[PDB]
């Protein structure tokens, strides 16, 4: 049955006939729902499940380029059929290899920089081997996407998975990330997201420079070999030192953060095919960047310090002097960005964007799947347009997966 | 389903374990395939049947003399028979004062979409149950404000209108709180007033209201006895607390003249306990500060309160990437917490809201097996990831007692 989506500021009511075509699952049941839970519930799969998810992406395909049923569709679909039977697998074509990544970042519900979905540009980087040529196939999708702060949207796709053992994986969750220190106190030095991840490069031989700023080595994995230590040349890594409009002591918080997303922990599905290598970029949605969690000092958050610096009444809470500190370094990071012209984007024109992005998907796709608790800014939401508006989630294939972190699956040697 | 279910705050790295949503009831829209969470609703004639009613009373009976530590006591066994003989000849049955009791306190713990629970257990049950008219609705909901507003220092409660029977004898509010500003419709397509009232507003004018046309006009009670046409009362005045909003540090915003009442009341909703079906229960409680709805009325013309406070910071309107709808929704939010503060009416932030909520789901995990929680509602409209609930995984399931909705009464009444 159609399903009815409403705007309540508009009163504009949308109609969902995709979700039919949906059969990877939600995790939510007619009695429970899950749809705040962030992964809600061996990877390898056999012939017998391999060609049927291979026929349904052949088939779409061939859909998309308006010839399902032509002889190309009906030759492929046999092509496809005999190298499973020989292989237990398969091989996209360049042109199924580009198409199916694009639409698994159109398929991305959580994702609110979808309208930008086709201009996306695919790097095929199935040859690859070592890790050497990881290390050189990212640099260059680093060098393209970050493009002198004129960002593009970009994607790096390595071998895909065969048995099992000889995975591809990039360890690091972004091709750029801040190193966290524990500290002899207790507190973090540099960015706490990263500690974990931290150790691991240090005890895989990684020279730590100690500081607040410490761009990450990537350490990458080929044909599950062990992970080996790369650093990406310095030139690369294009930066942003953030300062306020109004504050000018903003800027003696010694802050600054990088260009360019570029998420490198997740798994490409296209057509029964793993991709566990595939790091992908845009551009930040300015409330993205995870500044505020910096210690300023040996006590003090960003948000504790800005708002010290305000001059805030910190007292109560009742104050909303966290709401104010958090208004004022959103205020920083966007205009740093812009006054560096490296691409970003404020949450109203981003929210704005995919409300537009969702008419177009209803009209010409009949939907969109869209995760609510995911697309609303984690901050001000009920004054951005997406508060207001339903939203349908389902799961479309191709897609991108959660997969565990290599160094809970990896048999060192 | 499996028996456990486990819930992760990714700020803490607490698990919890969740075995209530095995008691789960009634659908929640969601399937295996899709997920309806960010949906708002996922004849009159219609009534449960005996053979509808039947079970729905036994569990609720059960569940009521398990909760006193009764379970399967002579007591149980017979207030089960009586209940199963009311319905074998009257089509029904009534609730004993402490069934209604209990059973009000859990639709209120029950309510996924409240944040607010952690006080579900001090609630001031009012029984209506034997009104007549809607001159006595009026009566008894002006003891209710009178109660739950106590001076500022207010107090959560409930009043409870007879029960559903054939559903065309139904008890309505037809007011969606109990107080609310009346909004006028222009000529020119502007609103005077709370552009969220227009049309009640409209139907109370078309109803015998004459407005004072103002800009917080309170509106008149509409109230539906028995199924009878509904009639018109007005509120005295004096039972109707109210704050004026001004600011701690900007001086000019007392000059925008925004005041808001202190006692949210809603009154258009259904309490469903053992299949009964208590279509007029006004409860209330107080407000967090982000529910107060002062943003949208028009200052002038084309110029919204967002637009206006803006205006009076001299913060850059040409760009959004400036977030100057960001700092002024914020200054707007600190007036309104300040001006209940000091007017000393009760009120809670969204910091501290969240963060007894975040106890109080602790606890029901701990002592129930499980708190069902929305996430889409239980997270603040403001400034969501530096409040607890945002890295809180929840659980939404449908448990009854329950609050429920309820199609508008002008849609469905039959006139007399
Ligand atoms: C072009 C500009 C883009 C913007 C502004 C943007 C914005 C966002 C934001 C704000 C989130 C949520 C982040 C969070 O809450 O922590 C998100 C999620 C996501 N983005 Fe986009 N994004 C962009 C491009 C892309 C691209 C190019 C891809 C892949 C081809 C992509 C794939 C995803 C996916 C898969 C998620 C979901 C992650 C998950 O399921 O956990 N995005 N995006
Ligand atoms: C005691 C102070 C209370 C606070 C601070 C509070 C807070 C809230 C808030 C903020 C919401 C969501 C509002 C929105 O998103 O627009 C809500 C929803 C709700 N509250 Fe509470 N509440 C309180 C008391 C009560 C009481 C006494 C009851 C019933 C006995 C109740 C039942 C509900 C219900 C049923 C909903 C959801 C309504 C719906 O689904 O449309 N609340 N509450
Ligand atoms: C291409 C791209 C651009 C952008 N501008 N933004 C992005 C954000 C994500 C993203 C967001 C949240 C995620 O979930 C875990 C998480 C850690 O911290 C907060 N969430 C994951 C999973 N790797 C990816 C992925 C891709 C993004
Ligand atoms: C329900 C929900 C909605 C949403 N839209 N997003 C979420 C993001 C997270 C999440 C999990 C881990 C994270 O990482 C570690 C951490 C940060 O802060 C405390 N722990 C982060 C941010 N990094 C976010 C968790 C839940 C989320
Ligand atoms: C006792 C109580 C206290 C309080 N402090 N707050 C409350 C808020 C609601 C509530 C919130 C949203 C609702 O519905 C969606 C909506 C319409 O407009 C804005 N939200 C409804 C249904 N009448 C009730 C209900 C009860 C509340
Ligand atoms: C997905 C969602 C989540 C949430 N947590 N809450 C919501 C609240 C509304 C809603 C509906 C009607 C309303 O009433 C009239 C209106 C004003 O602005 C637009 N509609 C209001 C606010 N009064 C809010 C709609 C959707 C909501
Ligand atoms: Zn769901």
């Amino acid at each position: 049955r159609f399903l009815k989506v409403k705007n309540w500021e508009t009163e504009v009511v949308l109609t969902d006939t995709l979700h039919l075509k949906s059969t990877l699952e939600t995790g939510c049941t007619e009695y429970i729902c899950m749809g705040s839970i962030m992964h809600p519930s061996e990877d390898v799969a056999t012939k017998d499940q391999l060609f049927p998810l291979a026929k349904e992406f052949i088939d779409q395909y061939y859909s998309s380029i308006k010839r399902f049923g032509s002889k190309a569709h009906m030759e492929r679909l046999e092509e496809v059929n005999k190298e499973i039977d020989t292989t237990s697998t398969y091989q996209l074509k360049d042109t199924e290899l580009i198409y199916g990544a694009k639409h698994a970042w159109r398929n991305a519900s959580r994702c609110v920089g979808r309208i930008q979905w086709s201009k996306l540009q695919v790097f095929d980087a199935r040859d690859c081997t070592t890790a050497h040529g990881m290390f050189n196939y990212i640099c260059n999708h680093v060098k393209y996407a970050t493009n002198k702060g004129n960002l593009r949207s970009a994607i790096t796709i390595f071998p895909q998975r065969t048995d099992g053992k000889h995975d591809f994986r990039v360890w690091n969750s972004q091709l750029i990330r801040y190193a966290g220190y524990k500290q002899p106190d207790g507190s973090t030095l540099g960015d706490p997201a990263n500690v974990q991840f931290t150790e691991i490069c240090i005890q895989q031989g990684w020279k730590p420079p100690r500081g607040r700023f410490d761009v990450l080595p990537l350490l990458l994995q080929a044909n599950g070999n062990d992970p080996e230590l790369f650093q990406i040349p310095p030139e690369l890594v294009l930066e942003v030192p953030i300062r306020h409009p109004k504050f000018e002591w903003f800027k003696d918080l010694g802050l600054k953060w990088y260009g360019l997303p570029a998420v490198s922990n997740m798994l490409l599905e296209i057509g029964g095919l793993e991709f566990s290598a595939c790091p992908f970029s845009g551009w930040y949605m300015g409330t993205e960047i995870g500044v505020r969690d910096y210690c300023d000092n040996s006590r003090y958050n960003i948000l504790e310090e800005v708002a010290k610096k305000m001059n805030l009444d910190m007292r109560k809470t009742s104050s909303l002097w966290k709401d104010q500190a958090l208004v004022e370094i959103n205020i920083a990071v966007l205009y740093s960005f812009q006054s560096d012209k490296v691409t970003i984007v404020d949450h109203h024109s981003a929210t704005e964007s995919f409300i537009k992005h969702m008419e177009n998907e209803y009209r010409c796709r009949g939907g969109c799947p869209a995760d609510w608790v995911w697309i609303v800014p984690p901050m001000s939401g009920s004054i951005t347009p997406v508060f207001h508006q339903e939203m349908l989630n389902y799961r479309l294939t191709p897609s991108f997966e959660y997969q565990p972190d290599p160094w809970n699956t990896h048999v060192w040697k």
